[PDB]
C-alpha cells in the first residue's frame, strides 16, 4: 500500500534538512499539543534527512557500494523511510496515531543500532575485495563524516521525541541538561577510563582539572549540552592519554597526571587535555581521523560530534612530550545549530573526483 | 633579439619545478665547476619556476588581474624571465658569463623586493574597485599561499647562488646554517619583539625556555635550516603574543610570561610559543590566516615560510585565557624538502570555481 522507496527518496531529498538550535530543542514542551507539533514535524523532517543522506550514498564509488554491509546499511536506511511513509496520512488528534509513531522511531532506533561497525565492515569489504585506491578512499572519508553527523542528527531527533513523550533526571529535556557541570562530565569519563587503564597496566596518570571561567572567575562552568555527547568525547580522548602516558613511561612508576582545563569565553567553551605521553610526529595526525586507517572509529567519530553543535575537536602534538587535545564548543544555546550536510550540487560534484597529478611538486 | 615573452612562458611552464632537499643545497660546494654547474641548472630551473607561477596568475579573477598592482608584478616576473632568457645560448666556460649572471639574479631580486606589499596593494584595488565577494575570494586565498610560497622558493635559490659564488658566519652554506641553535634564534626574535613592545606599551612580557630533546637529554637542540626563516616565523609570533598579553593585562603590573618549548623527536622540531593573552574565539582563526581580512600578512607569510621546507604552523587558542602557536619544522635535514606548487590540470581545476549552495545545511 506503500509506493516503491525510490518514489519517495526522490520526493523527500529535494527538501534540505532543518537544522535546530539548542535552544529550539530545549524550548519544546511535553504537552499533548506539543506532542501531535512533534509528530507532524518530524513526518516530514525525518524523511528529508534520510533521504538526502540516501541519495549520497548513491554516490559511493561502485566498488564501495557493492560490498554486502553497506548494501545491508542501505535497505535498513529503506525500511525506516517507509515505517515513516505509513504515517503520512495519519491523524495527528487520534492518540493512536502518537503512541504507534512513537513505537516505531523505538524501532528505527534500534534497527540502526549497528550502523557505525556496519558500514565500518564495508569499508574493509572494499579494501579485502579490491584493495583500496586513493580516489576511493577520498570519497569515502568525505562521505562517512557526512553521513556519520547525518545519523547523529537523526538519533538526536529520535531521542528528543521518544524521551520527551514516553526518568534519572527530570530536569534534562529529552537529553539536553540545560545546566550540564562540565568538570562533572569531565571526571565521569575520566574514572570510567580510569577504570580501563588500571585493569591492563595496573596503573594510571592522576587527573588535574582547572577551570577558567573569563567573565566570573568564581563560578563553576556550567552550559547547555547533551552530556552523553559530552562524555563520549572526553571518554576517548582520556583513553588515548592514559595510553600514550602509560607506555612511554613503562620505566617509571610515577606517572605525569592528564591536565585538563575547561575555558568559558564569550564565545567558546573550550576544553583542553593535555598529556605527556611523548606525542606522535605531525605526519601522522591526519590519519587519526581516518576512516580508512583506523580500519576505533573513535577519534573521528568524537569530532563528529563536536562539529555537530557547531563545535570542533582538535589534536596538537609535540613529538618526544606529548600531545594535547581540544574540544571547542559554542557556549551560547543560541549558537549551538545542528550542523547537518545536505544533498545538492554542491554535494554532488565533491564527489565528483579522479586520478590525476596534484598541485604540488613531488621531487 | 630575444623572442616575445608567452613564447618562453609556454615552453618553460610545462616542466614541473624541481624540489631540492636541505641536504642537497648543503652539498652544494663553491668552487668553479660547482659554479658552472649551479648556473646550468638555474637558467632552467629558474625560467620552469618563473613561468609555472606567471601561468596561475593569468588564472586570477578577471577583476582581480585588471588591477595596476597585478598588472606592475606581472610585468617584473615577464623582465625576470627574459633577463635569464639572455643567457640560453652563453658558454659556462666563459667566467665573464659567471659574473653577468650573477649580476642579473642581484637585479631580479632587487626588482622583486617588495612584491609581497604590491600584490597586497592588487588585493586592495580589487576590493575597492569591484567590491569583494567570496569566490573570488576563495581564488586569491589558494593562488596568494601559492604565489608567496613560489616566490620564496625562487627567493631561496638566488640567495643561495649569490652568498655562495660572491661573510659574518663563514660556516653557513649561502643562507643555511648546518648547525642552527633553536634556542638562540628564539632568543633573537624575543628580543626584537621586546624592544617593539616596551616602545609601545613600556613593558613586555618575559621569556621562558624548556628543550625537551628525547633522544638526548641533555644535549642543546640544533638542526640544519635557514635561520632568517626561523627568525621571520618566530618574531611574528612573538609580536603577537607579547600584544595580547600587555592588552588583556591592562590593568596588572604583573605579566604573565610568554612560554617557549622546543621539542626534538625522531622526525619532527616543534617550537611552541604559549602565552596567556586572553585568546580569541575560534570562529576567528582562520581569519588570521586570510589575505583578505589581512587587507598585515605577518601570520599567512610565516605558516608559508614553515611549509616550505614540509613544515607548517599552527593556532590553536582558547578564549578567555590564550594561545598556543606550534612551529612544526622536519628535523631531518633529508626529510627538509622544498614544497613547490606546480602549474597542471589539478592546480588549473581548482581555480575552475563559481557561486552556489554549499554541501552544509544553513539555517
Ligand atoms: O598520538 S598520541 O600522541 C594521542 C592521540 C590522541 C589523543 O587524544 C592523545 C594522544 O596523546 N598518543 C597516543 C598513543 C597511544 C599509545 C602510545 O604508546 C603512544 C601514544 C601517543
Ligand atoms: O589572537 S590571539 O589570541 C594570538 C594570535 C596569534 C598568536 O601568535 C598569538 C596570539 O595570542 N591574540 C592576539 C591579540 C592581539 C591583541 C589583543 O588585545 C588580544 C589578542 C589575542
Amino acid at each position: 500500500s506503500l509506493a516503491g522507496a525510490p518514489k519517495y527518496i526522490e520526493h523527500f531529498s529535494k527538501f534540505s534538512p532543518s537544522p535546530l538550535s539548542m535552544k529550539q530543542f530545549l524550548d519544546f514542551g511535553s504537552s499533548n499539543a506539543c506532542e501531535k507539533t512533534s509528530f507532524t514535524f518530524l513526518r516530514q523532517e525525518l524523511p528529508v534527512r534520510l533521504a538526502n543522506i540516501m541519495k549520497e550514498i548513491n554516490l559511493l564509488p561502485d566498488r564501495v557500494l557493492s560490498t554486502p554491509s553497506v548494501q545491508l546499511v542501505q535497505s535498513w536506511y529503506v525500511q525506516s523511510l517507509l515505517d515513516i511513509m505509513e504515517f503520512l496520512d495519519k491523524d495527528p488528534e487520534d492518540h493512536r496515531t502518537l503512541s504507534q509513531f512513537t513505537d516505531a522511531l523505538v524501532t528505527i532506533r534500534n534497527r540502526h543500532n549497528d550502523v557505525v561497525p556496519t558500514m565500518a565492515q564495508g569499508v574493509l569489504e572494499y579494501k579485502d575485495t579490491y584493495g583500496d585506491d586513493p580516489v576511493s578512499n577520498q570519497n569515502i572519508q568525505y562521505f562517512l563524516d557526512r553521513f556519520y553527523l547525518s545519523r547523529i542528527s537523526i538519533r538526536m531527533l529520535i531521542n528528543q521525541h521518544t524521551l520527551i513523550f514516553d526518568p534519572a533526571h527530570p530536569k534534562h529535556i529529552g537529553s539536553i541538561d540545560p545546566n550540564c557541570n562540565v568538570s562533572e562530565v569531565v571526571k565521569d569519563a575520566y574514572d570510567m577510563a580510569k577504570l580501563l587503564c588500571d585493569k591492563y597496566y595496573m596503573a594510571s596518570p592522576d587527573l588535574e582539572i582547572q577551570e577558567i571561567n573569563a567573565a566570573n572567575s568564581k563560578q563553576p562552568i556550567h552550559m547547555v549540552y547533551v552530556p552523553s555527547h559530552l562524555y563520549h568525547m572526553l571518554f576517548e580522548l582520556f583513553k588515548n592519554a592514559m595510553r600514550a602516558t602509560v607506555e612511554s613511561h613503562e620505566s617509571s612508576l610515577i606517572l605525569p597526571p592528564i591536565k585538563v582545563m575547561v575555558a568559558l569565553g564569550e564565545e567558546d567553551l573550550s576544553i583542553k587535555m593535555s598529556d605527556r605521553g611523548g606525542g606522535v610526529p605531525l605526519r601522522k595526525i591526519e590519519r587519526l581521523f581516518s576512516y580508512m586507517y583506523s580500519t576505533g572509529y573513535g577519534l573521528p567519530i568524537s569530532r563528529l560530534y563536536a562539529k555537530y553543535f557547531q563545535g570542533d575537536l582538535q589534536l596538537f602534538s609535540m613529538e618526544g612530550f606529548g600531545t594535547d587535545a581540544v574540544i571547542y564548543l559554542k557556549a551560547l544555546s543560541t549558537d549551538s545549530v545542528e550542523r547537518l550536510p545536505v544533498y545538492n550540487k554542491s554535494a554532488w560534484r565533491h564527489y565528483q573526483t579522479i586520478q590525476e597529478a596534484g598541485d604540488w611538486c613531488v621531487p
